[PDB]
DNA sequence: CTTAAACTTAA
DNA sequence: TTTAAGTTTAAG
């Protein structure tokens, strides 16, 4: 399996084989919650539409795509032993938050992802990244993963927008895979948004556009995805397949 | 995960 | 004429 170059939630390498098992074939894959892009990186659609509400993420992806060698050379300079200390980390974090240059921000974003606590991406309400130092022994520089991402990205378009807007880009030749923020385990991304996502999926499948949604397997998700074909993986993971008729 | 700060609420 | 209690946010 191909690895994402970012530490990120939703890395589903165990679930990847299961996702692909239920992901229909098509010309184009639409991912409204692309995240680290594990599915994009491990499928073979002719083209991709990849979206996320995180603007730093989407900016980074197009920079890696379009300015690959330049980016790798710049980012690699930050993965040295001298940068692995709290004082340096918090200054790079400040530089990131004060920068208005997309390229420099994208370079620092990778450093912060690998040197910060548990690959978290957390902002305050003013849009400032505020994840603390991770105190790792030796962070890994994902050079190979970066180049593989860039190569695959030649057939992808990236959009910073919410799920409703990106799902509207789907057409008859599209397949849609949704990996929303997880629903609550026991009985931000709101419950209303969770239900709304399902409503959009129902609209798409009526237009003969297949939609696959992954989430926790709870009574609430089963109610949301009640019009889909439900598959349980291995709290368990739920795969909701909206499969068009004939 | 935790504590602290910011901010609102109620009587 | 006030402030303990709640709720949300910040950040190590
Ligand atoms: N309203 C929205 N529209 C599109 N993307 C969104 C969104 N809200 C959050 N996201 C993105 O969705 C991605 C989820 S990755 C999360 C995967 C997994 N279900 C988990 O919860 O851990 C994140 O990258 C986040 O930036």
């Amino acid at each position: 399996k191909n690895r994402a170059f970012l530490k990120w939630a939703g890395g589903k390498y165990p679930l990847l084989d299961d996702i692909k098992r239920h992901l229909p074939k098509g010309e184009c894959l639409v991912e409204p919650f692309v995240g680290a892009g594990s599915v994009f990186l491990n499928t073979d659609f002719s083209r991709y539409i990849l979206a996320d509400i995180n603007s730093d993420l989407i900016s980074l992806y197009n920079i890696v795509k379009m300015r690959t060698d330049e980016y790798v050379q710049a980012a690699r300079e930050l993965f040295v032993p001298e940068t692995n200390c709290a004082e340096v980390y918090y200054q790079f974090r400040e530089e990131f938050n004060k920068s208005q240059d997309p390229f420099r921000r994208a370079v620092l974003f990778l450093y912060l992802n690998r040197y910060g606590y548990n690959g978290l991406c957390r902002y305050n309400l003013r849009g400032e990244f505020n994840v603390p130092f991770g105190r790792y022994k030796k962070p890994y520089f994902p050079e190979a993963e970066l180049y593989h991402f860039a190569e695959k990205a030649q057939n992808a378009f990236f959009y910073c927008e919410s799920y409703a807007d990106s799902m509207a880009r789907a057409d008859d030749s599209s397949v849609v895979y949704c990996d929303p923020p997880y629903a609550p385990l026991s009985a931000s991304f709101t419950l209303e948004q969770q239900a709304h996502l399902a409503e959009i999926a129902e609209g798409l499948v009526e237009r003969h556009i297949p939609v696959l949604i992954s989430n926790h397997d709870t009574m609430l998700t089963r109610e949301w995805y009640q019009r889909a074909k439900l598959h349980v993986v291995k709290v368990d993971e739920l795969l909701a397949l909206y499969k068009p008729g004939v």
